[PDB]
């Protein structure tokens, strides 16, 4: 069993405790603080490989930089997570690109786009443009849903794959 840590990266209010609540209990969320920040743990076997999952639903805004820097750092994959009703969120994820790349001192991150909510209406984010954005950092990019599931179960495991590559590179 491979101890994988698998964080989540996205705005305030995109999902993050959502999604990660949805695989780790099998239930959606419709009320949970944002500030809530924790990590779970779940053993699934991928490609006949049982790996013990490490999804943290990071809140924000730490209490020290140190900290902040230090989680990214020893974090193996990171699920760029954005809703595509939200221009805002999307232009978001430029800075933890940016950000991750620079904290782990590494341009090959495995991360993978993921456009949640796409069972909701106001589409702001085109498919293409969160595709055409993906492309550009090499990255993956799968449309989900925390109410559907649809999609969801795939994001996760091309991330953990992601991270697989990058490993036996
Ligand atoms: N309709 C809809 N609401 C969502 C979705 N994901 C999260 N939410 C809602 O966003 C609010 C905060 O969810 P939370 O788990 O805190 O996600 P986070 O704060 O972004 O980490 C709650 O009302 C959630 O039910 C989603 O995919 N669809
Ligand atoms: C996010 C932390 C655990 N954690 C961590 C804690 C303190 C300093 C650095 C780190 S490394 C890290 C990396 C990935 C997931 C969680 C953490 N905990 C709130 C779940």
């Amino acid at each position: 069993m491979t101890e994988y840590k698998l964080v989540v990266v996205g705005a305030g209010g995109v999902g993050k405790s959502a999604l990660t609540i949805q695989l780790i209990q099998n239930h959606f969320v419709d009320e949970y603080d944002p500030t809530i920040e924790d990590s779970y743990r779940k053993q699934v076997v991928i490609d006949g490989e049982t790996c013990l999952l490490d999804i943290l639903d990071t809140a924000g805004q730490e209490e020290y930089s140190a900290m902040r820097d230090q989680y990214m750092r020893t974090g193996e994959g990171f699920l760029c997570v954005f809703a595509i009703n939200n221009t805002k969120s999307f232009e978001d994820i430029h800075h933890y690109r940016e950000q991750i790349k620079r904290v782990k001192d590494s341009e090959d991150v495995p991360m993978v786009l993921v456009g949640n909510k796409c069972d909701l209406p106001s589409r702001t984010v085109d498919t293409k443009q969160a595709q055409d954005l993906a492309r550009s950092y090499g990255i993956p990019f799968i449309e989900t849903s925390a109410k559907t599931r649809q999609g969801v179960d795939d994001a996760f495991y091309t991330l953990v794959r992601e991270i697989r590559k990058h490993k036996e590179k």
